[PDB]
């Protein structure tokens, strides 16, 4: 829903690099100059607001989305490891920024 004229924005708080452990969840932010839709990105991919698709299943893992105004937010609840050192970046018309997800394992090289 576009008001008013939203054709780009500016970037006031970038997003940050997060790292956590697997099954842990992972939290994403970032502030604007004014309102706008962007799109989510994790790993180099284009994720949907409503539905993914492609390779990947809608029911795989869990994610929300705050969209208000010039304040987006991802946060991912069971991060799994395989996806290490992922890309969470918000791409939008007049903006182009990403982080880093990394994720460690709880367990290791120890007994064997």
């Amino acid at each position: 829903g576009s008001s008013g004229s939203s054709g780009t924005a500016r970037l006031v708080a970038g997003l940050e690099d997060v790292q956590v452990y697997d099954g842990e969840d992972a939290v994403f932010s970032l502030d604007l100059s004014t309102i706008i839709q962007g799109t989510w990105f994790l790993n180099g991919e284009e994720l949907k607001s409503n539905e993914p698709e492609g390779q990947v299943e809608p029911g795989a893992l869990r994610y929300r989305i705050e969209q208000k105004g010039l304040q987006h937010r991802l946060i991912l609840h069971a991060v799994k490891h395989q996806d290490s050192g992922a890309l969470v970046g918000f791409s939008c018309p007049g903006v182009q920024d990403s982080a880093a997800l990394t994720i460690q394992e709880s367990s290791g090289p120890s007994s064997g």
